């Protein structure tokens, strides 16, 4: 099971909850940017093996936020490899699996959510998650 470095975070606005609030380990800290379609993008910092995405939502015990992932090698090229709904059942960290595949860069890309127009996350992580369950 491997967590990998987050080298750097950027994402398409902020209203002063800042991007980089999703790697410092707080749950009580949070990036935020409103309406459909912001999104904010996670540098590995080289090219790695990555099949797995967590996120703890701000209000995530209280709310649905859809969403997308995506992932590549540079920013300008990404292709999808996640789309849903968060559970809406809790604060933790929630992971979002998908198929192996190579990249540098993680985008996550928010269309709002059950209660409002917000797209607003508390802490990311970006695994190449093992065999793992009860
Ligand atoms: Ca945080």
């Amino acid at each position: 099971h491997m967590q990998y470095d987050i080298v750097a975070v950027t994402a398409s606005a902020h209203d002063g909850n800042l991007p980089e609030n999703t790697i410092d380990g707080n749950l009580s800290t949070r990036w935020s940017a409103n309406g459909s379609g912001q999104y904010i993008t996670f540098d590995l910092g080289s090219a790695k093996t990555v099949n797995q995405v967590k996120a703890a939502w701000y209000n995530g015990d209280s709310r649905t936020s859809g969403f997308s992932i995506s992932l590549g090698s540079d920013p300008a090229s990404l292709t999808e490899v996640y789309s849903g709904t968060s559970s809406g059942q809790t604060n933790a960290l929630e992971s979002y699996s998908f198929t192996a595949t190579t990249a540098r860069y993680i985008r996550i890309t928010g269309f709002g959510n059950s209660s409002n127009t917000w797209n607003s996350i508390t802490e990311v992580a970006i695994f190449h998650a093992g065999e793992e369950g009860d």
